Parts: structure tokens; C-alpha cells; sequence
């Protein structure tokens, strides 16, 4: 997995670019924007493509409780295939771009100032993760 | 050339992604963010890779006069070779990403609300221009 500290927090217009491959036997993988590395802590964004159940779930987490889930339209990910995700942190929320198209806009639940850590893991084979 | 309107202007954290190829005979190509009037050649951003002089120049233009040029470090473009540029419209300015690295940060001179047209031209072959 990728696990990167953002010590200075993220400021409006941070762009996370994730390039990788979905393994042919993949279940699920995630991109998390978190407050910190203590296990089970706050998540401003939990982005969770699920190949096993044909859905992409967005959510937040506070004080140990998942929020209200959102689902993206369809599944722009395929077993055995590469992908490129952009996550664009503006003042409105997180715009997820997959492939050549905007995929979903997840409006902020937590303050952006609370993100200190990016985590990419699960069933995914990474080419690169960049924070611009 | 590619020419696309930004009907609400360029919004904060707009991401422009430009994929193309530098022809083997290239002189220079440009990405311009311009005002919306037929009359107008004001450029909030003039991004100008120059293979003939081996430099990449950033500048702005207003009322027919170029401002102070900024030069990027080296030239991450090669005749005969494909490229991917991101232009990220931030709070502070335009962040230019080439390949896998942030390349140059051009601080704002013109107001974002005056940018209405993205134009890509010169000696370049485009695969895609996308506004996220
Ligand atoms: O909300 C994200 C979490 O979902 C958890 O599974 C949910 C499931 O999606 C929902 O339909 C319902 O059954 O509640 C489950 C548990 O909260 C995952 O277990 C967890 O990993 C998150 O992805
Ligand atoms: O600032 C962008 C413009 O550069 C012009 O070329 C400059 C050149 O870079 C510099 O050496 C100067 O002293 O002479 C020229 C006049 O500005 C280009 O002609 C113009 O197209 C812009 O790219």
C-alpha cells in the first residue's frame, strides 16, 4: 500500500493522481484521506471501488461511525485492467475523475483542514501516486 | 487547434489535462488561457514549450504588452515524443504538471473570471483536451 503524510494539510485545489492496475482476482480497494494513523480514525474521504459487489462507495467517518454512503454511477473499474483516478480537493468537495470523465462529486462532511494522511490500499497494483 | 469555451469562466481548482504528441519537426506550441471577446488577446496564461530554442516560457499579456517572462527548469518535451500536461488553476496561481512531476508554478496576474477560452495550438498533435 501507499501511505503518505500531508504534514501541511491539503489546501483548496490539491490534486491526487492515482495510476494502477486492478488485479484479475481483485475484491475491493480504497483511497482514504484521513486525520491520522491511529487505527480507525476520522476519514474526510473513503473512496472504495468494489469489484466483488459491482459498486463504488464514497463515505466519511467520524468518532468511529461511518457516515451516509454515496454510490457513484456504475463501476468505471475492471478486473485485469489499468485505471487513472484524479481526486480534486476544492472548497466544495472532492471531484473524482476516472478515465476521461468526471465520475462523482463528494461534498465535504469534515473540514478539509483535518486531512493529514493519504492511504491507497487493498487489491490494487500501483504504478504511481502523486499529490500536486 | 483546440479551442474550448469556459462559459462560467475558469473556476477555482479547474484541472486542464492536455495529451498529445510533439511532431518530429516541431518549432514551438502553446497553451493559452484567454479572455472571451472576439477582440481580445489578453492571456492570463501563455504556456509556450519551445523546441527550437530549448526553453518553456510562461507569461501573461494585457492590452497588447507581454509581462515579465518566467522560464521553467529545462524542457520536459521532446520532438517525436508524446506528452501529458496538467494545468491546475489554484488559489495561488496555475500549477503546470508535465509527466510525473510538478514543473512550474505561475502566480496569478489576471483575474480568473476573465479567462473564458482555452486554446491549444502551434506545432503539436492533440489526442485529448479535457476540462475537469
Ligand atoms: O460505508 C463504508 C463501509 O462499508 C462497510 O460495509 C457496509 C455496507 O456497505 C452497507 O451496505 C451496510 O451493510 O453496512 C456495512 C457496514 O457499515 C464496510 O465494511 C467498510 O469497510 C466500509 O467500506
Ligand atoms: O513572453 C512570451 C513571448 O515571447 C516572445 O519572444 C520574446 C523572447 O522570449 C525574449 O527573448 C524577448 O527578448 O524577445 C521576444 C519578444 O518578447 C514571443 O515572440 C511571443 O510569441 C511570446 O511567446
Amino acid at each position: 500500500p501507499h501511505k503518505s503524510s500531508l504534514p501541511e494539510g491539503i489546501r483548496p485545489c490539491t490534486v491526487l493522481r492515482i495510476r494502477g492496475l486492478v488485479p484479475p482476482n481483485a475484491s475491493r480497494f480504497h483511497v482514504n484521506l484521513l486525520c491520522g494513523e491511529e487505527q480507525g480514525s476520522d476519514a474526510a474521504l473513503h473512496f472504495n471501488p468494489r469489484l466483488d459487489t459491482s459498486e463504488v462507495v464514497f463515505n466519511s467517518k467520524e468518532q468511529g461511525s461511518w457516515g451516509r454512503e454515496e454510490r457513484g454511477p456504475g463501476v468505471p473499474f475492471q478486473r485485469g485492467q489499468p485505471f487513472e483516478v484524479l481526486i480534486i480537493a476544492s472548497d466544495d468537495g472532492f471531484k473524482a475523475v476516472v478515465g476521461d470523465a468526471q465520475y462523482h462529486h463528494f461534498r465535504h462532511r469534515l473540514p478539509l483542514a483535518r486531512v493529514r494522511l493519504v492511504e491507497v490500499g487493498g487489491d490494487v497494483q500501483l504504478d504511481s501516486v502523486r499529490i500536486f
